[PDB]
């Protein structure tokens, strides 16, 4: 059977989070914070947690987890949870920085910061600093976009729970990700989504606080399948398809997630499938005269002639930016029900692929985004294929896995489905950036072979030509395993970079 267990660092408090863990039949055990690889490397544990408490990290000696055991850890893709001081320590593995926060956080003190849209809410922002604009913090620091697949099915903003720490964390961790932030303690969280390492300030503990009980749950089985695991193969070996009355079909903008599922839903045979979309010069500017090339030859019989948009108008459009028709454009996925298939294919019946995931289709399930938009057409009007749900971020960027595919590739950042009409304002034209020639590709070509793509993950353009007021273009990157961080980053300290407050710009502002 599957278990998840402790790594304890100051735990007076851990026969309840063995009370948890095991609340949901999953087997949890102590084990000392120097206890051998040798031993843990045997069995099937996808979850490790940190407990602790008001321990000091300015005075060593501390406890603390070294690094070829860290390395062990991110490399087998499991994910990390670590709670006040456990996560105290998880940013100083990553990061660190714990200075002295005069006023503790004790007992159950309401924590009311879970989304990228607070300004005027909190009455404690003014807790230090004058900061008459509570922008401050949505500026310096930054949330996982993507509102709540941990706490799911529940959403109490204001969540009440127990802790007793003297000491505050002060600083946020690289892919920056920040998922609380009480009165007195204006951070009281950190979780990265592809890594998945969670942390957590609070300490759910005694019975009299709720919310922060059924984490622990949704905790346990979303983090991994443990009881009943399926991360690959289910649904796939699980399509009759009658006659020539339907085969696969494949949307496509460009994607790990797709490389493989091309794969997928291939079962070679000459083919069955067919692309949707994205010829774009935006889209790797090189593959627009490779992209149908490549697409066919990554793996050889395949098939390409996906119709497909290769840029972005000017002013046949409005020659301003209108919230509503700026970016509304899904711009190339689905689109059209007429002739996207090349056969008479029956109308309903055909069936569909979408590069949409379980962390990709819920924006599309809840609340439709504010600032960022990804792919959309997300079931119905078609074919129920269901490949969504099967797994997450960095587990279908590892999906390239055994399939040991071109690495370059990889190198290149994904790429949305707007384009240039993301953060593009009104007319533009042939002086202007249509086949991104500019900024991403640009960072792209140089995050190869300089050596950045370790450390930075996205960059995109915004340029801006309503008037000749003025008419820039800006340039800006972000560190990003969920759906939105785009913090000042130190490149080795008239285009701009991070000069302002990071707000009031956004990724695409």
């Amino acid at each position: 059977y599957d278990k998840i267990l402790v790594l304890n660092f100051g735990s007076q408090y851990f026969h309840l989070i063995v009370k948890r863990l095991n609340n949901i039949k999953i087997f949890s055990e102590t084990k000392d914070y120097g206890v051998e690889l040798k031993d843990i490397k045997d069995m099937n544990i996808k979850g490790v947690i940190l407990s602790g408490g008001p321990y000091s990290v300015t005075e060593a000696g501390s406890p603390h987890l070294k690094k070829e055991v860290f390395e062990y850890f991110l490399e087998k893709k499991i994910p990390i949870f670590g709670i006040a001081y456990g996560m105290q320590e998880i940013a100083v593995q990553m990061n660190g920085e714990v200075k002295k926060s005069k006023t503790s956080e004790y007992g159950a003190t309401d924590v009311n910061i879970l989304r990228n849209d607070n300004i005027n809410n909190i009455t404690y922002c003014r807790n230090f600093g004058d900061s008459s604009s509570a922008m401050d913090l949505y500026s310096n620091y930054k949330l996982m976009n993507e509102t709540c697949c941990l706490f799911e099915n529940i959403k109490s903003d204001i969540t009440t729970v127990w802790m007793n720490h003297n000491d505050e964390v002060t600083k946020i961790p690289e892919n920056f990700y920040l998922v609380s932030s009480s009165e007195n303690c204006l951070i009281c969280s950190i979780y990265n989504k592809e890594y998945n390492i969670y942390g957590v300030q609070y300490h759910p503990e005694v019975y009299e606080s709720l919310d922060g009980e059924l984490m622990f749950y949704n905790f346990a089985y979303n983090i991994c399948k443990c009881k009943k695991i399926r991360y690959h193969e289910l649904e796939l070996k699980n399509i009759e398809k009658y006659k020539h009355d339907h085969y696969v079909i494949a949307a496509m903008s460009g994607g790990i997630d797709s490389t493989v599922a091309a794969a997928y839903t291939h079962k070679i045979f000459k083919e069955r499938f067919f692309g949707i979309f994205i010829d774009n010069g935006l889209l790797r500017k090189n593959e627009a005269e490779n992209v149908y090339t490549f697409l066919k030859s990554t793996f050889p019989d395949m098939n390409i002639t996906k119709i497909d948009a290769s840029e972005n108008f000017l002013s046949n459009l409005q020659g301003v930016t209108d919230p509503e028709q700026k970016r509304k454009i899904i711009g190339k996925i689905e689109e059209f029900e007429k002739a996207v298939n090349n056969i008479d294919i029956d109308i309903n019946k055909t069936f569909l692929l979408q590069g949409t995931l379980y962390p990709d289709i819920i924006e599309s399930k809840c609340s439709k985004n504010l600032s960022d938009t990804i792919k959309t057409h997300h079931n119905l009007k078609f074919k129920l294929f269901e490949p969504f749900k099967y797994l997450f971020k960095d587990d279908v960027k590892t999906l390239s896995r055994e399939l040991n595919l071109p690495e370059e590739i990889t190198n290149r950042h994904p790429f949305p489905g707007p384009g240039l009409a993301i953060r593009v304002i009104g007319e533009i034209n042939k002086h202007k950036l249509n086949i991104l020639r500019e900024v991403d590709d640009i960072f792209i070509n140089d995050l190869k072979q300089y050596g950045l793509y370790n450390q930075i993950s996205q960059a995109f353009a915004v340029l801006l030509s309503s008037k000749s007021y003025d008419y820039v273009c800006v340039l800006r990157a972000v560190k990003t395993s969920s759906f939105m961080t785009a913090n000042w980053y130190q490149i080795p300290y008239r285009i701009l970079y991070d000069v302002s407050s990071k707000p009031p710009a956004t990724i695409e502002f």
